[PDB]
């Protein structure tokens, strides 16, 4: 009862100003500059890259609990509705409870799925849970495993920020479980998708609340309330509810560029047989498949990384069953505001990177004179490169003999860089005044940069012949 008057339990609670849509939020970062395009050189090939703005928003309900087989949170926990909470690191309210029912979603139950909590916490329900639990086993003695509900999530990576809102985890486990290195993608080098394979085999639900009141004792006053933490940037919650299992987080990590990167993954997920493509086939070499499984009955810090595929799957499925027997560790939650009584949710809010790319491969140019007459060549391309607008910019360049005489069986290769387009080769024969004035004996025009592109003539001045093959 303090001299703010708010005495009353039911009152200070139902009298608390604050925004659900706010106390629970997460601004990520601010981003506000890049380049729209970047063309760079590394190796035999030449990458593209594109920078478009993105603004993932997600209002998550099922939050992640951090200490998978510890930290401990359950179905009556009282925690204030603060940044720690959004942290995965809620503080934690502490006063004398008043009973509370819990139920499980266990199928073949419904109706008898229910027990008392005469002095709602940890240990207590824990071991009620343990009580109702092995009650199941006790009505289906002849099954003791039966299959966990798997929900699917996955994503490639652009952000800690971004990975974080679309998978709905702590960024940092990912980046400590599944080691991360955010900067290589975030340059484009390192290309990741993460796999999310939540298990799950069963939750807890804390029976909602008419009133606050109908919680804490009687003994409780609100004041003591305000006084373990509560305000108007506290709003207290009740763990409304938790679900059991554990989750499978694989990684799939690459250092090409090929836009089908994306693609070959998910081909290779979904095993469809476009994965065996011969260039998806090279994709894959350059990629490592990592797989840990976290949440509980699974050796701690355990861990795969594989170029087979095949390994990550054996894992994946074989942490389907769920046993009944050994214990399920706590890995979601859902709490309340008391107050309102509302399903509390997170506001994750913000702008990343879409990095986007393609691979140009070298070539060259060989000419083949094995002519019965004279033939002078003109072969003539563009370099591309990029402003700081993102704009191409078509450099043109010549090869140094175009316009010249070239006998019987000449040789020569022209070295054209993956940058190379509008690549047009040109041969023509000498019979007449001069250049523009003389027989083509060949002229294909925005010839393909492939890994060789060579143009052979051959022929007799009145019957020329000519070809042109690419690799």
């Amino acid at each position: 009862d303090i001299t703010d008057k708010n005495q009353s339990i039911d009152s200070g609670i139902s009298s608390l100003s604050y925004n659900r849509n706010e106390v629970l939020a997460s601004n990520g970062d601010k981003i506000e500059s890049f380049v729209p395009k970047e063309g760079k050189k590394a190796g035999n090939k030449f990458i593209v890259v594109e920078r478009q703005k993105r603004s993932l928003t997600t209002s998550p309900v099922d939050i992640s609990i951090i200490d998978s087989v510890n930290d401990r949170t359950y179905p009556g926990a009282l925690q204030l509705a603060d940044k720690a909470l959004v942290e995965n690191r809620p503080t934690i309210l502490m006063v004398k409870r008043k009973p509370i029912n819990i139920n499980i979603d266990l199928p073949g139950l419904k109706g008898e799925n229910s027990i008392k909590v005469d002095d709602p916490t940890y240990g207590k329900v824990s071991g009620a849970i343990d009580e109702l639990v092995s009650k199941w086993n006790e009505k289906y003695s002849s099954t003791h495993t039966l299959p966990a509900r798997t929900q699917y999530s996955e994503s490639m990576v652009y952000s800690k920020s971004q990975i974080s809102s679309a998978l709905n985890v702590n960024a940092k486990v990912l980046e400590n479980s599944l080691g991360v290195d955010f900067n290589a993608v975030a340059n484009n080098e390192k290309k990741v998708m993460i796999l999310a394979y939540k298990q799950i085999f069963y939750t807890v639900s804390a029976d909602l609340p008419k009133n606050p009141s109908d919680l804490f004792d009687d003994s409780v006053t609100f004041n003591d309330l305000k006084q373990k933490g509560v305000s108007n940037e506290a709003p207290p919650l009740m763990v409304s509810n938790v679900a059991y299992g554990r989750t499978i987080y694989v990684k799939l990590e690459t250092t090409s560029s090929s836009k089908d990167v994306q693609a070959a993954f998910k081909a290779l997920i979904k095993n469809t047989d476009i994965k065996n493509s011969q260039q998806y086939k090279d994709i894959y070499e350059n990629s490592s498949f990592t797989a840990v499984v976290l949440g509980g009955d699974a050796q701690e810090h355990n861990k795969v990384v594989t170029k087979d595929f095949d390994e990550i799957r054996k894992v994946i499925k074989d942490n389907a069953t769920f046993s009944t027997k050994n214990p399920a560790y706590p890995i979601s939650y859902t709490s309340v505001f008391l107050k309102d009584n509302s399903v509390a949710a997170v506001h994750n809010k913000t702008d990343y990177i879409e990095t986007t790319s393609t691979e140009y491969s070298k070539g060259k140019i060989n000419l083949d004179h094995s002519g019965a007459y004279v033939a002078q060549f003109e072969v003539a391309w563009d370099e591309v490169s990029y402003d700081k607008e993102g704009n191409e910019v078509l450099t043109h360049k010549t090869w140094d003999g175009n316009y010249q005489d070239k006998t019987a069986h000449y040789s020569t290769v022209i070295p054209l860089e993956a940058n190379a387009r509008n690549i047009r080769i040109k041969a023509r024969e000498c019979t007449g005044l001069a250049w523009e004035w003389w027989r083509d004996v060949i002229s294909e025009y925005d010839v393909p940069l492939t890994n060789n592109i060579n143009v052979s003539i051959w022929g007799t001045t009145l019957y020329p012949g000519s070809s042109i093959t690419y690799n």
